[PDB]
DNA sequence: GGTTCTAGAACC
DNA sequence: GGTTCTAGAACC
């Protein structure tokens, strides 16, 4: 696509069934949800980096416009301004 | 003390035998090392905060001084400035 | 003060 | 461009 590499990523991401588990897109088709970051770190991060570091993976997210949608630091679910 | 509580909790932690095998002092009493950051999320922060989250830890460790020392985001090790 | 989301900055 | 450490900012 003509979009940033990253948000590719994402896209083929959430958009690809066997991921299904770990980072999916909301009900709703509202958001993003990562039911539990580090299954997630383990089974999807590696098939899109060579590096998996969740906080590079938020921060990216954050720069591309991704918002957090508001105990642990387990379930991640985000969503986008635009 | 007279340290600032987040910093007297850094200490308890590191000081405390029964953390030892998630966070503890290195070798040559050098820094501070974290052998793998999911079990130390699991085991020890919820003794010292009401919600374990790691980034708020690290964001913490940053604020009074503390540097990270230079494949996964596993392992994790911190030295200090002063 | 305590916490956590978002952005700066600098290295790759 | 890709990545990751450190700091700003705003809410609690």
């Amino acid at each position: 696509m003509a979009r940033p590499a990253f948000v590719n990523k994402l896209w083929s991401m959430v958009n690809d069934k066997s991921n299904e588990k770990f980072i999916h897109w909301s009900t709703s088709g509202e958001s993003i949800v990562v039911p539990n970051r580090e299954r997630f770190v383990q089974e999807v991060l590696p098939k899109y980096f060579k590096h998996s570091n969740f906080a590079s993976f938020v921060r990216q997210l954050n720069m591309y416009g991704w918002h957090k949608v508001q105990n642990n630091d387990s379930r991640w679910e985000f969503e986008n301004e635009r």
